[PDB]
């Protein structure tokens, strides 16, 4: 065990390890409570959250439980990975707090794009690393389901890490959200998470929201706009009596032109636009068809875009006391094995 030194920061108590030095608040609050500080194991600038009463109820500690599983599991250089996790806590019975340690990124795509409008280079890059991390998380069975431009950082060389920050103790996750996914939600795939994809890129090339949806209903008027209301096969998979008798109710709309909506933009990125924003799941791009791309000539590189090792997802089905999830949490922190050092 490590020798763990105590501080108060900003309303709260850190009690970490050595190892981690010169703590400070960064988002005010917006990333959760989470400091960055310089790690002397490694020379480099990291990043430690401390986990908001992680053990407070059964929904708390599953969710506590699933962070620190989906976290282990990530190994890939456009997924956030953990760096270690650490309690000051020796025993399981004292066991209390739960700190996670990863890379400390650059900026958000949110800061970077309400800065400055891309360049087609800047977005070929960024819209890659995009779907090469989703190639992998999908490969898992895994769905994010909550992209957009604030859960993707970069830093000042371009490289990007998809992650998920979670709540606010401002950007709609609903403006980046798949249409199937906004009234019912049985009958969804892995694309929902291509479908933001395909928001996030209309953004970086337009510097505009794409569909900036005031709520459920608005936002679906505004992506119908775009892609057309659903013809007759798309109808008949709507299982949804209400839902298929909304969209029937609305005036028909045709799909437009994506050269017409995108003008000027390069017609591979078009080209591709339209693959990812295709109202019916079954027929949209996956991750792993986009990166074949043409308009990832450049980057793509079949033989660099690997799959995960395979994600025990069984206790999602799981109905567990509050001790019991967080003694499974505690098994976690225990086994954790930290990444090779050498960058
Ligand atoms: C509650 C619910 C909505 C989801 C909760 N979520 C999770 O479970 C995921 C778990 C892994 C996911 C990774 C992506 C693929 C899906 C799983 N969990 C994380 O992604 C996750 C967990 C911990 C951390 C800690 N790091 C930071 O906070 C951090 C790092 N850099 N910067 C930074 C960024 C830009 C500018 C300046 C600084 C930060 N602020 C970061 C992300």
């Amino acid at each position: 065990r490590p020798t763990f030194y105590r501080q108060e920061l900003n309303k709260t108590i850190w009690e970490v390890p050595e190892r981690y030095q010169n703590l400070s608040p960064v988002g005010s609050g917006a990333y959760g409570s989470v400091c960055a500080a310089f790690d002397t194991k490694t020379g480099h600038r990291v990043a430690v959250k401390k986990l908001s009463r992680p053990f407070q109820s059964i929904i708390h500690a599953k969710r506590t439980y699933r962070e620190l599983r989906l976290l282990k599991h990530m190994k890939h250089e456009n997924v956030i990975g953990l760096l270690d996790v650490f309690t000051p806590a020796r025993s399981l019975e004292e066991f209390n707090d739960v700190y996670l340690v990863t890379h400390l990124m650059g900026a958000d795509l949110n800061n970077i794009v309400k800065c400055q409008k891309l360049t087609d280079d800047h977005v070929q890059f960024l819209i890659y690393q995009i779907l090469r991390g989703l190639k992998y998380i999908h490969s898992a069975d895994i769905i994010h389901r909550d992209l957009k431009p604030s859960n993707l950082a970069v830093n000042e060389d371009c490289e990007l890490k998809i992650l998920d920050f979670g709540l606010a103790r401002y950007v709609a996750t609903r403006w980046y959200r798949a249409p199937e996914i906004m009234l019912n939600w049985m009958h969804y795939n892995q694309t929902v998470d291509i479908w933001s994809v395909g928001c996030i890129m209309a953004e970086l090339l337009t510097g505009r929201t794409l569909f900036p949806g005031t709520d459920h209903i608005d936002q679906l008027k505004l992506i119908l706009r775009l892609v057309g209301t659903p013809g007759a096969e798309l109808l008949k998979k709507i299982s949804s009596e209400s839902a298929r008798n909304y969209i029937q109710s609305l005036a028909q709309m045709p799909k437009m032109n994506f050269a017409n909506v995108f003008i000027g933009a390069n017609p591979l990125a078009v080209d591709l636009l339209e693959k990812m924003l295709v109202l019916d799941s079954d027929k949209r791009i996956t991750a792993a068809q986009a990166l074949a791309h043409a308009y990832f000539a450049q980057y793509h590189d079949p033989d660099d875009e690997p799959v995960a090792d395979p994600y025990d997802q069984s206790f999602e089905s799981r109905d567990l006391l509050i001790d019991e999830w967080k003694s499974l949490t505690y098994d976690e922190v225990i086994s954790f094995v930290p990444p090779p050092l050498d960058q």
